[PDB]
């Protein structure tokens, strides 16, 4: 239950692909609180694997869905972001997630 609101397209040729690893620049938000999950890319953004249960499904299909050289807004429910219930530090329960990712290169 994941949803990709693009706002600058890429190409429209290259995706991440099976066997690649993404490269990618977020700032995780909530609907309306804070942020929980960002990238500060001062110490280099995050990259990441397709296939490999690193990430929540809501990147794996958001990302992926994703062309390199893209900026979107996704909007991650709970049963792909963490499940049902999360932390009470970072992820308190039911609390939907909203990441403003833009897929830079694969590597």
């Amino acid at each position: 239950g994941v949803q990709v609101e693009t706002i600058s397209p890429g190409d429209g040729r290259t995706f991440p692909k099976r066997g690649q690893t993404c490269v990618v620049h977020y700032t995780g938000m909530l609907e309306d609180g804070k942020k929980f999950d960002s990238s500060r890319d001062r110490n280099k953004p995050f990259k990441f694997m397709l296939g490999k249960q690193e990430v929540i499904r809501g990147w794996e299909e958001g990302v992926a869905q994703m062309s390199v050289g893209q900026r979107a807004k996704l909007t991650i429910s709970p049963d792909y972001a963490y499940g049902a219930t999360g932390h009470p530090g970072i992820i308190p329960p039911h609390a939907t997630l909203v990441f403003d990712v833009e897929l830079l290169k694969l590597e």
